[PDB]
């Protein structure tokens, strides 16, 4: 005889997803664009809309959309991180029924066109070299926490990669390799915690450079990777060493193996000339590192 | 910093996880001329008892993701697949009993929805058609020395009712332009996931089917009149309470409803009168709501 | 380089992915037809391209408005009749239209049932092959109607092989008399100008022919010596059983299911565990027409 | 219904999505060309379909093997030359082949740079337009080569309108002399049989013409009176500046950006916040050819 008495609400969450818009800014003839996709989710201090059919405290998801568009118009978007902070602060300062707010934003990667070294006043091209995103979240009476990241970042090096000295058992057929293609799709996300004493765009760029440089090694010789997992650690340690603002960094590496096609039966000798990617199944590894000092201090 | 560099000393590993994703295969079973298929997609992830592969470049304890794939295929061949839940349990148990360096294993499985073809009510011995009316999945996970926990679910389940839906009496402020509505199309894409915890005294396929029926029936109401929904959130609660009322084996149920609004096109400027005849779906932006309900007795009984 | 040096070989424009649901009520009982419509025009002039002169251009926005107005005024008895109505509207209304093509696909909503009782107003999405149609007309030429089914995925676990094929120095494929036959089908058939029949009944009849020819009889099935032969069996079955079909195109995109070699893993895979190859993939395509219909042009 | 009553209008088969990377080393410096290849054949007979006789069928598996062997033996100087090599191989090797078509697209790997210094062996995926080419040949006919760029998304925030279009009772679109012009481009051009040039240099030249004609000069831009006129400006720019292009097809799929009405929200939106409409969407397409090239057939 199952009633509300027997049942606990563990979690209730709602929001508006994929709010797409472009913020246009004009300085005379020169146009500036920031196109974004925004998700904003709320947890309310009550669940009457679920438990009783009573919508009294529910802010319509339509109103969440309107608030995002109004703030874009009124505040502009200097950085997606500042815009995410503004949205979270709006919900927390305005609505007592909001226990928690989270805003996710990703940039549409528009770049200004150039003709013969001259930047175009109002013409752009889509150049996805890794999607910039950020995330702000706040519990009522808790810290406002900001994360930034880069996803759908596909990096490949054609050498200075192996995987040797791994655990062997009766189901292990993988050969030892000291030369292979290292191809990874990266999801990288880092927390600034509460710190905001810096330029969000400059620090995002600095973290991106650390990820590319740690992945590749120096351009004249590169650097040997003994595993996907070690490359993830090199990226994380490089970011933490060079960017003090990063408190916690998560890196997910989804890899594609490139197989040297055996062409003996086709009367041919394939000396790492023709390689076929395996898209599925695929390996993943994931690590989150945090500074001892930041975790201790809570 | 006051250091030119962080070292292992300054850093904590909060999480390390690796695995094999999208292991696709079909398990074929023959009873004379009659063929039976189970095609699945499997993901298996491990956490090891150390992170030396990350911290030191030492792969001694790393089970190749290739070996994870080989083990999944061997177990499919040796054990068969009576249910994806039993197969996920078998995979988790294999990793825990075989590899001392495994601290944690998680197996996710989804079924390719093959249905046997029929001609004039007669089942075909060996011919199938793909019919995605909601993707069946399950998830098993175990910490070393902890419970083996099994969840089942259905995702990409798209349900629509053309009436008996409104949203009224919501909070109003200066940015609220949404009108009150007591008649609209309720169109939802559902993700539903439920925990059996450690309980296994039942047929996984029969109970999965029972939960699916509860979801469709609670969404729709009775076939002769339906049932009024005063919000997406209330419909989620009706689905959850229906499952919890009718299926004692479900301890915890999560439901996510991603909705599409269908707008009655204003056709006045085109010289005609649209009386809820032509409606245009809004795919983005879209609303979502999510609720997880659990039995007090099951949650209490854990620590 | 000027207008003088250049020929316009082709000019075409239109509105894509017009999505809407047409709701019809018979008391408490609701009926839905949700569709995605594309409508394309060729104009008798290209001044909008060649001179920057939009005088004859029907805005793509107007194409959308016309599709929605016709849905409201006429209803949708069948997507084929709706595609005919759209093509006729553009041809009879706009002298600047040289050519119109309307593509329509159905969102595959099915009415929910509880204990064998149909629900008055509740539906579930069941994509077991997308129904579509295409109507096209050149100015004062025939209005031609095609219907079809795409994203139709059929699989049989035996009664399939591929043997006796051409061998050369780059041919490693073994002969096989037992394999899984798994195909994603695109099927499209022309009624030409004929309209003396129920579009929904004939569509259903063609779908049944495709499933039955693919599968063979349910007690024993039927051996397929190639993907290409299975395509021919489907086409000949449709042409035999559905006189209204004049021309039928079938595309079969196949997935090979490989019996995993498990010798190195210390066991024996007797066609028990098979791994699908999604890419690269084989395709074959055939279009058959009735002599009578082709001759009579 | 038998073979007697039916004509085969078309038979075609092939291998789709052959993915591989061709690696080339000059000491420490690595060069990559990763491609996706489709190769389709029409055979001189249809016995595999009509009779269940596979004697002349080249397995699609052999098509894959041939593509990989040619990549290994010849390298890939350009995807156009590789597509030519594949077509020539099938025509010279197999007398049962009536027709061959090879489609190739590049995976857009770019070499990584650190402060202007190229990395010897490290790359990043940067899809700013997918490069493709297509070669086709009928037995005893010319080997024809086309090159192109697709999924090219360009946007300008002004110097775009659409005015003076045809009005009727279903036309609600207002006249506009200022709007965002946002287009996803598919561009494809024919060299015909001509091959007296560097395929990579000419591809780059055509890409620059497309960007420059779309944008106009960087200090003022150039007014577009329609999507259709912008397509014409791109085509005429390519034809003016690249003599090797004989025929050019351009498809523009547009997204309208709507200035959100914010009056009800107590706000004044002066082209500050714009929401893109992804569906439905307008398209226009034009193919232009040189008189000289078309006449000379
Ligand atoms: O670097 C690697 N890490 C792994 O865990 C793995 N498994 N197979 N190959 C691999 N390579
Ligand atoms: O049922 C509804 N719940 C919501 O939270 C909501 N927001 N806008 N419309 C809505 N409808
Ligand atoms: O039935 C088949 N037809 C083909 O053309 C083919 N090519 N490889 N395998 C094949 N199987
Ligand atoms: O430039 C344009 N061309 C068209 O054909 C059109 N239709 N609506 N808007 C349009 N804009
Ligand atoms: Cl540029
Ligand atoms: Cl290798
Ligand atoms: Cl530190
Ligand atoms: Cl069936
Ligand atoms: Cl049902
Ligand atoms: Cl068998
Ligand atoms: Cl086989
Ligand atoms: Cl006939
Ligand atoms: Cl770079
Ligand atoms: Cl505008």
């Amino acid at each position: 005889q199952v009633t509300i008495k027997d049942i606990e609400v563990l979690n209730c969450e709602y929001g508006k997803n994929t709010i797409k818009f472009l913020r246009l800014h004009r300085e005379g003839k020169k146009h500036f664009v920031k196109e974004v996709e925004v998700c904003t989710h709320l947890r309310l201090t009550s669940a009457h809309e679920y438990l009783d059919g009573n919508n009294s405290f529910v802010i319509p998801t339509d109103t969440i959309k309107n608030i995002v568009l109004v703030l874009a118009k009124k505040n502009g978007i200097s950085s997606i991180e500042q815009f995410a902070i503004d949205i979270c602060k709006h919900f927390m300062t305005t609505f007592c029924q909001v226990a928690y707010v989270k805003t996710y934003i990703q940039e549409v990667p528009w770049q200004r066109q150039y003709q013969n070294g001259v930047p175009h006043i109002h013409s752009f091209i889509l150049v996805p070299d890794g999607i910039r995103f950020c995330e702000a979240e706040q519990c009522r009476n808790g810290p406002l926490v900001v994360c930034a990241g880069i996803k759908d970042l596909k990096l490949m090096k054609t050498t200075q990669s192996g995987f040797e000295g791994f655990y062997r058992n009766e189901h292990t057929t993988l050969p030892e390799r000291n030369d292979r293609i290292l191809c990874g799709e990266f999801f990288c996300k880092w927390s600034y915690g509460e710190c905001r004493d810096f330029d969000f765009d400059c620090i995002w760029s600095k973290v991106r450079e650390c990820i590319l440089e740690a992945f590749s090694g120096p351009p004249d010789c590169g650097e040997y990777s003994p595993s996907y997992q070690r490359t993830v650690n090199c990226i994380q340690m490089c970011v933490l060493s060079r960017v003090p603002q990063v408190q916690v960094i998560e890196v997910i590496l989804n890899n594609n193996f490139y197989n040297v096609v055996d062409m003996k039966a086709l009367g041919c000798t394939n000396d790492k000339e023709v390689l076929v990617p395996v898209e599925t199944p695929y390996g993943s590894c994931a690590c989150t590192l945090g500074r001892k000092k930041y975790l201790e201090a809570q």
